[PDB]
């Protein structure tokens, strides 16, 4: 699968809540979700070194 198919987490500044890939929007509809829900930001992954 591609990242575009996998969900991307986000962090809200107005509420401070962090949405996980489970509740967060998909990579394809993320742009629309963020545009509609202002204050959110792409959260970091769980890769690390």
């Amino acid at each position: 699968s591609q990242m575009s198919d996998l969900p991307v987490k986000v962090i809200h500044v107005e509420s401070g809540k962090i949405l996980t890939g489970t509740d967060a929007p998909k990579a394809g509809q993320l742009e629309a979700w963020l545009e509609m829900n202002p204050g959110y930001e792409v959260a970091p992954r769980s890769d690390s070194e």
